[PDB]
């Protein structure tokens, strides 16, 4: 079973929170991190590597050689964080993954559930961590239902977001 954590935040606080997450990683943790834009993924990778948290970024135009080196490094432990945009590389052994980290909230709820499934498919326990901001407040109610269905704790800030969204929508009919 997979522990699901939702962190309500703003776009300016995402970098600092993600910094705090990666600094608190155990030496055994291996993270697949989801970022919507390639240049942000590159920025994050070079930040992490400069600090000594070994990482690589991949996107849809990454060469097959680059992807297969990243997958081998993820297996061997030569990287601890694989930051991906638009794809998950096919040769990735999901048994090595302890965490899914959604730096950007995915484009819909079905993609979110699929990413939780990346750890749940192996039958091992693991953790999904997701950052959500006001731009994705239309997802908040659906996300609460996912958490309630999976018997996961519901953060107060997520309930506040879903209530605020509903009130703002009711004023617009």
């Amino acid at each position: 079973t997979v522990k699901q954590n939702i962190i309500v935040t703003t776009e300016k606080e995402k970098r600092a929170l993600t910094q705090e997450f990666v600094e608190n990683m155990s030496p055994n943790d291996k993270v697949i991190m989801f970022v919507s834009q390639k240049h942000i993924a590159d920025d994050l990778s070079s930040d992490f590597n400069i600090q000594g948290i070994s990482a690589e970024s991949l996107h849809g135009n990454s060469e097959q050689s680059d992807q297969e080196r990243a997958v081998e490094d993820f297996k061997s432990g030569n990287i601890k964080i694989l930051i991906t945009t638009d794809i998950v590389s096919r040769g990735l052994d999901l048994n090595d993954v302890t965490h899914v980290y959604n730096y950007d909230f995915p484009r819909n709820i079905d993609v979110y559930v699929h990413r939780v499934g990346y750890i749940g498919r192996t039958g091992k326990t693991g953790t999904s961590v997701t950052l959500i901001t006001q731009r994705d407040s239309k997802m908040a109610g659906e996300l609460i239902k996912i958490l309630d269905r999976a018997n996961q704790s519901v953060p107060e800030d997520l309930v506040v977001m879903a209530e605020q969204y509903k009130l703002n929508q009711q004023k617009r009919h």
